[PDB]
């Protein structure tokens, strides 16, 4: 039996989880207490012992609700089982027709994320129940997966429930005035392992062959991989486009079909069956003594939401190429991502589009934005950008450069210990700060030695000012420490 709160359709639980928790884990560095030319963020809103501003967090995560509670157009059904087969298609080619074996639970198991919470029904982290070199679960969490995994065996598919939260994160002044947080959907750790068991082989697969496939998740920016994609753009007009709310404007019936697909290279299975029935259901989020159900839309903390997102992108972009084909009567000759480039990381693309669809692009964006998606914005591009990175030319070839502000940010803010305020003196260890910062000069070194040395007088203030010792702080050092990266493949 459903009622209104805070303006959204809501029921009764059955549980109580908590409100939103409080303080942030930023700090404001030790060395720079004054406000420095070219700084766009700080902590997000945080709520009552946050005196920068005055919100309440429960008006704040249900203004990031209200988009689920709008169903979206979606893509009409012919359109979308036309596009459907140019994906599933091209996917064949890349990687092949095996369908992989389902994990075994020990192997699942280990692939959880144990810095990271059990979702809404087992309270604590996973690592709280992790015995090291026994390498299992054990406990409430080991019963809570136990269960789950002999529940899917039988059919029997756990639940789509997420402990609703918000992201403490830095993000920009203006989205903080505005009162604005981002979501944090933390799910049921039984519905990550059931569905981990059942598409991690696909997963794998897929990230194996980056970036030959337009789902890039996995890919190593940092490596020749980005050069291949760099590569690849060669002979297309390119469009670089970022997408707003795109979880939010993702349809039941796109995601259902990119599920379909992922269970095309898996074996047919209870586990397989059970993960599709459950991520293909309504998300349901869990907070204080009532829940949430979405109307539509994606979490953005659902397992594979990178995986799944991209296929979704690639169904989408298939049809409204199409779609624009077809409303101007000329024929479609190949398969989409033969003819044209696409790569893909959720919301986040470049596409290389042939002369032909670039002379109908108008058309393509408003099939697009037909389906409720939001491209944000218009016109070709010569300078890639992907994963907030901007392909440039050097002198030891190009790179995929990070912001300099995304650098320089790193130095006059740090994680460390929950408070509500984040002028008060920090307490945090020196290694793991300094291996930040040495990584972040070594980033910094791409840019060429003008940037170079101004990242370096920062960081050398940065390490007087935190009692900091660090060594990537001359060009030739740090030039030497992001070609070992490079070539080696080592992260980062």
């Amino acid at each position: 039996d459903e009622f209104q709160w805070k303006g959204l359709p809501v029921v009764k639980s059955g549980l109580d989880v908590g409100g939103m928790p409080t303080g942030t884990r930023y700090h404001r560095s030790p060395a720079w207490p004054e406000e420095q030319p070219g700084e766009t963020h700080a902590p997000a809103p945080f709520g009552s012992g946050d005196k920068r501003y005055t919100f309440s967090q429960t008006e704040m995560l249900v203004n990031g609700l209200k988009p689920y509670t709008e169903p979206t157009a979606g893509v009409p059904p012919q359109l979308l089982s036309r596009a459907v087969t140019h994906v599933r298609s091209y996917i064949e080619t890349i990687i092949g027709t095996h369908r992989s074996p389902v994990l075994t639970y020990h192997q699942a198991c280990e692939l959880l994320e144990r810095t990271t919470s059990c979702g809404p029904f087992v309270q604590g982290l996973k690592g709280d129940y992790w015995d090291e070199e026994q390498q299992q679960y054990t406990g409430v969490l080991a019963n809570h997966l136990e269960q789950a995994w002999d529940k899917a065996n039988k059919g029997i598919a756990p639940r789509n429930a997420y402990k609703l939260a918000l992201k403490d994160e830095l993000r920009p002044i203006e989205k903080n005035k505005a009162g604005k947080r981002r979501l944090l959907w933390g799910c049921d750790a039984a519905t990550t392992l059931i569905a981990t068991a059942a598409f991690k082989a696909v997963a794998t697969r897929l990230q194996v062959v980056t970036p030959m496939t337009p789902v890039a998740v996995g890919i190593n920016m940092d490596s020749v991989q980005m050069q291949v994609m760099n590569d690849s753009l060669k002979g297309g007009v390119l469009y670089c486009l970022d997408y707003s709310k795109w979880d939010s404007t993702q349809n039941p019936a796109v995601t259902a079909a990119s599920l379909a697909i992922l269970e095309r290279f898996a074996e047919p299975h209870p586990i397989v069956s059970c993960a599709i029935e459950a991520l293909s259901s309504p998300a349901e989020g869990y907070v204080n003594d009532i829940k949430f159900v979405t109307r539509g839309g994606l979490p953005s903390g659902m397992p594979f939401t990178s995986v799944v997102n991209s296929i979704n992108h690639m169904i989408y972009v298939a049809a409204a190429i199409l779609q624009a084909y077809e409303s101007h009567n000329v024929p479609y000759t190949g398969n989409v991502f033969q003819v044209e480039t696409i790569h893909t990381y959720g919301g986040d693309c470049m596409y290389s589009v042939c002369p032909a669809t670039a002379s109908i692009f108008h058309t393509v964006l408003a099939n697009l934005t037909s389906y409720g998606l939001k491209p944000t914005a218009i016109k070709p591009t010569n300078t890639p950008v992907f994963l907030k990175r901007t392909f440039t030319q050097t002198p030891h070839g190009i790179r995929a450069l990070l912001d300099i502000t995304s650098i320089t940010r790193q130095f006059y803010w740090l994680k460390a210990n929950r408070t509500s305020d984040p002028s008060s003196p920090p307490a945090f260890d020196r290694q793991a700060r300094s291996a930040q910062l040495e990584n972040a000069l070594a980033y910094a070194s791409q840019h060429g030695p003008v940037m170079f040395d101004t990242v370096r007088q920062i960081a050398i203030k940065t390490a007087q000012g935190e009692g900091l010792v660090l060594v990537n702080t001359n060009y030739d050092q740090a030039l030497a420490t992001y070609n070992a990266w490079f070539i080696g493949g080592t992260p980062d």
